[PDB]
């Protein structure tokens, strides 16, 4: 599943960061996709790098624009293994979406794809809402998702 | 084809790799180099993360320890497009290596698989053997046995 959580200006962070830990208790392994619209002396000088440590790994690579907007070929490429894909933005590829807005009159502006709830404290009208502490109600919504 | 730069001068290594890659990368190559907040609080948060741009990228990833030690592992994950592999260091993997020294005698140090050549000020007997400044020579050595 490939789910894009948008919004406003770092409540979007802190419902992934309070959701992660009860999707991967389901057993889910994801990934987060954030776009922005030493090894970097390696790095500069041409080569594409990767950094490798005893518990994590690293891969900084050169990508065309056309490979570097397309999500699905970032999710073709290196997340085909996982569960479940979220995107921080990203709204433009139109996937579908979670709004994460502090006014209601915000969720206008995220209609990229479809919308299958908005997380808000205030009432929001037209859509399945909610509130921004409902952490364990949303990760279960997603997980109803797949 | 992976091809280690091994040796006993963590800079000089480092300086080799990028004084060649212009030369490696105009030969239209290419080149990966393996080596030993938000997205860091998602990290944390149990997420591996993608973090995308329109012209570069970085996955950040959890491995078990044998995984991240595993150089096959990760050439496949990673790196099986690139039409040359260079390691900094991991010298006991095994794989061909350049071995840049200081003093002669230190290249019994790095015999853990093939020798291709050394790089060396002074004069290294029974391989191939360049010294420090060769940057060319020794980068079209290497584009020379990629075309074999
Ligand atoms: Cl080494
Ligand atoms: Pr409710």
């Amino acid at each position: 599943l490939i789910l894009s959580i948008v919004g406003t200006s770092s409540g979007k962070t802190t419902l992934i960061t309070r959701m992660m830990p009860i999707l991967r208790e389901r057993g889910l392994r994801v990934a987060v996709v954030k776009r922005h619209a030493d090894s970097w002396k390696i790095y500069n000088s041409g080569a594409d790098v990767v950094i490798a440590s005893p518990v994590k790994l690293a891969f900084i690579r050169r990508v065309s624009e056309e490979e570097g907007n397309d999500l699905d070929w970032i999710y073709e490429r290196y997340l085909s293994d996982y569960d479940l894909v979220i995107t921080e933005g990203f709204s433009k590829a139109g996937k579908d979406r979670i709004v994460v807005v502090k006014k209601p009159e915000e969720v206008e502006h995220f209609r990229q794809g479809r919308i299958l709830a908005v997380v808000c404290d205030e009432r929001v009208d037209g859509h399945k809402w909610f509130r921004r502490d409902e952490v364990e109600r949303i990760a279960e919504f997603i997980l109803s998702l797949l």
